[PDB]
């Protein structure tokens, strides 16, 4: 591929390793092309930290010059990632905290202790499904049987999504994230999702229960608008499911391909927690985060982000930052000193509110899985597991394993 001064993000994810390296090498700020739409990617750790706390970078899609001019529209296949309703996700400034506070309180380590038994129950249930599927030495998909359902069950328990509605949510999410979904069908799926959660908030308003959705509705003043409640709810369920599936799967893939490091955690010399942090740094759930806009020109010394320009946080490239992590940043090493120094959960006001929950689900699921099936191994070379065509998320397709004897 000849030299180009715009890096085109391939939506088929045919060369993630190469693209990620190009992005680091072109950085820490470089021009990218997202399905025919230009933007700047932040690929460097220190610069990312700076800009994530910069008040001249906002989520508001109306601050985007290409949106103002109608150059980008709802026909853009990535538009569902950013042209969404009011929530903690889209708001900046003094109003932002109000939209976050009930959620961060509900998701503190101490509050999550109450959720621990529930997580344990689902993990045990799905390991049981794994046993059944892997009987008589059969090949089994670790994603569909285990990693894919677990975080949906867990986030659904927290928010009050009924057992019987969870399959439909997963079907919608799959359509929503796949670049291949026809755009008209995707926009219809976006409407259906919104319709589902509108009704859920109406149901919880009539009949509140012991769940975060009910706590968002009834605080602990001033009360959240209906739109705000629905917006927070959609963001929490989608993010809580999609990111966490990836982290479970990549952590297993990492440890299975680095058996000496798997041994370290199994024998209690390094914490599972630490293996999870290194996974987040090295092969984490987010590839790119769309998208922020300059309210005015931002001067970075030898470079200017012009007012109205789109800014993407390229979190995977940032995790491979050689300046911060040393020359071997492209290796998985749970013993490295900077394993916990990533910003894969973000930085600043929009930092992930669910990081503790994510960490807890992984810290329960991973040891449970390897203790239950100590001889678990790939039935297909790990390096041949392809990514699903989902541009922004590190979404693995399937994960064939044998339980082992
Ligand atoms: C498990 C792995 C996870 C990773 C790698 C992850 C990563 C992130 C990152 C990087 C952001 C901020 C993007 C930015 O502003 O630049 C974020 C925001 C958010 N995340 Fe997490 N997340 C994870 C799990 C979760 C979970 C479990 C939940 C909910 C329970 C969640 C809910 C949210 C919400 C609602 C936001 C928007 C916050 C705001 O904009 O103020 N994510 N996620
Ligand atoms: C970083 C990440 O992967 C998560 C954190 C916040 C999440 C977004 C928060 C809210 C929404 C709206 C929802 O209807 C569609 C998914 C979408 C657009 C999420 C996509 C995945 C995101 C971006
Ligand atoms: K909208
Ligand atoms: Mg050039």
């Amino acid at each position: 591929c000849p030299h180009s001064d715009t890096l085109t993000i391939d939506p088929m994810i045919t060369d993630l390793a190469g693209e990620t390296s190009r992005l680091r090498a072109a950085g820490p700020l470089t021009r990218i092309d997202l399905l025919g739409v230009p933007a700047l990617a932040v690929t460097g750790h220190t610069l990312a930290r700076q800009l994530l706390t910069d008040t001249r970078l906002v989520k508001d899609i109306n601050a985007w010059s290409l949106w103002q001019s109608g150059t980008v529209t709802r026909q853009w296949p990535l538009i569902g990632m950013i042209d969404v309703d009011r929530s903690m996700f889209t708001v900046d400034g003094p109003e932002h905290r109000r939209l976050r506070i009930k959620t961060t309180q509900a998701l503190t380590r101490r509050r999550l202790d109450a959720l621990k038994p529930t997580i344990e129950r689902y993990v045990a249930e799905l390991l049981d499904d794994l046993e059944r599927a892997g009987a008589d030495g059969a090949v089994v998909d670790l994603k569909s049987v285990f990693a894919y359902p677990l975080p949906m069950r867990v986030i659904s328990a927290l928010m009050g999504v009924p057992s019987e509605d969870q399959e439909q949510l997963l079907t919608w999410y799959k359509a929503f994230f796949s670049i291949l979904t026809p755009q008209d069908e995707r926009l219809r799926v976006i409407d259906e999702m919104h319709g589902y959660f509108t009704e859920m908030v109406r149901r919880k308003t009539a009949e509140p229960g012991d769940d975060l959705t009910s706590a968002l509705i009834y605080a602990t003043e001033t009360p959240l608008t209906e739109e705000e409640v629905i917006g927070n709810l959609q963001a929490l369920v989608a993010a809580g499911h999609e990111t966490t599936v990836s982290l479970i799967l990549t952590a297993v893939r990492a440890l299975l391909s680095h058996p000496e490091q798997l041994r370290l955690v199994r024998d209690g010399e390094i914490g599972w927690e630490t293996a999870i942090e290194e996974t987040l740094r090295w092969d984490g759930p987010v590839i790119h985060l769309l998208m922020r806009f300059a309210t005015e020109d931002i001067d970075l010394g030898d470079a200017v982000i012009p007012r109205g320009e789109g800014v993407v946080m390229s979190y995977r490239a940032i995790g491979r930052d050689i300046t911060v992590h040393g020359a071997d940043a492209d290796d998985f090493d749970i013993t490295r000193a900077t394993a916990a120094r990533h910003i894969s959960f973000g930085h600043g006001p929009h930092i992930c509110p669910g990081a503790a929950l994510a960490r807890l689900e992984a810290a329960i699921a991973l040891p449970a899985l390897f203790t239950r099936f100590p001889h678990l191994h790939p039935a297909l070379p790990l390096d041949q597991i392809p990514n699903l065509p989902v541009l922004t998320q590190n979404d693995l397709s399937h994960f064939p394993i044998h339980l082992g004897r």
